[PDB]
């Protein structure tokens, strides 16, 4: 009776459950616990799939498994959503996204405008595909994208305060470029991601060079390093290591987009006005 609707990553679980309320059943394509990098979809998974009337997809490198899922499902035609149609994308960069082929990065979802353009193309199709709730879905996308706008409202009001030479950082990988761009950060360098959370000797070594190389004091790293390699980068190259939610772990919630957002944009405030 109600309308069944896929979703892939936690921040479209948020949206899709903004927009719709009780009016219809939004459905995670594989279980809370498991990331898809890497997690092998069950026949489980895929059986879940014939019970859909649409999967909400980010499309643009963020959930590959999920048109893999789907072609191998019982309906394999199922209407997709492409929440990223109308979001200008950002180049995937470095020696990691060419030798892999990416092209963009898919992390659209990190910057409150992209969201908020994903939001109302979701809310869209969604009317198109049930009629009858057309109406309150667009009146729940505007609701929520009105907070949302708060949000990024208050944290662009606390950065006015910080001077713009403040606004000069660099980073270790790109999984924030959506959210550094939006809120008027300035990437000095990009040190590309070398050996994981647990670097050896001489890749720390190797990322701490090219840090103290650097003319910036505040770091947001994409590798979120155990606080004794956080204190060895600090005490040998001077910079000040912070790390961001991917909004990636854990529950499904319609709660969690916004939450972790606030949080992520309170360390940004936090790292500027601390420099
Ligand atoms: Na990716
Ligand atoms: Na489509
Ligand atoms: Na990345
Ligand atoms: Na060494
Ligand atoms: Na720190
Ligand atoms: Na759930």
């Amino acid at each position: 009776k109600r309308l069944r609707i896929g979703i892939t990553l936690h921040p479209y679980y948020s949206y899709v459950s903004n927009i719709v309320g009780d009016k219809a059943e939004v459905v995670p394509l594989i279980p809370a616990g498991f990331n898809p990098g890497a997690y092998e979809p069950r026949a489980e998974d895929i059986k879940r799939i014939g019970t859909l009337d649409v999967v909400v997809l980010n499309g643009v490198g963020g959930d590959d498994f999920a048109e893999r899922m789907i072609a191998s499902s019982e309906k394999p035609g199922i209407p997709v959503i492409e929440a990223n149609a109308k979001v200008p994308l950002l180049a995937a960069t470095g020696m990691a996204a060419r030798g892999a082929g990416k092209v963009v990065n898919p992390g659209t979802f990190l910057s409150i405008s992209a969201s908020i353009t994903q939001v109302n193309t979701i809310a869209r199709e969604l009317g198109k595909l049930d009629p009858a709730n057309a109406k309150a879905y667009t009146r729940n996308a505007r609701a929520y994208a009105k907070r949302l706008r708060a949000l990024r409202a208050d944290a662009l009001a606390r950065l006015n305060k910080a001077p713009a030479a403040d606004f000069r950082v660099a980073t270790i990988g790109g999984a924030y470029d959506y959210l550094l761009r939006e809120f008027g950060l300035e990437v000095t360098a990009v040190v590309e991601p070398a050996g994981g959370i647990e670097p050896s000797p001489s890749q720390l070594k190797k990322t701490i060079d090219q840090l103290k190389a650097l003319d910036v004091k505040v770091i947001f790293s994409e590798i979120d390093f155990p606080s004794t390699y956080v204190e060895t980068i600090q005490r040998e190259s001077g910079v000040k290591l912070y790390s961001l939610s991917g909004i990636s772990y854990g529950d499904y919630s319609a709660g969690k987009y916004e939450e972790e957002m606030a949080r992520n944009l309170d360390t940004v405030v936090r790292a500027i006005q601390e420099s």
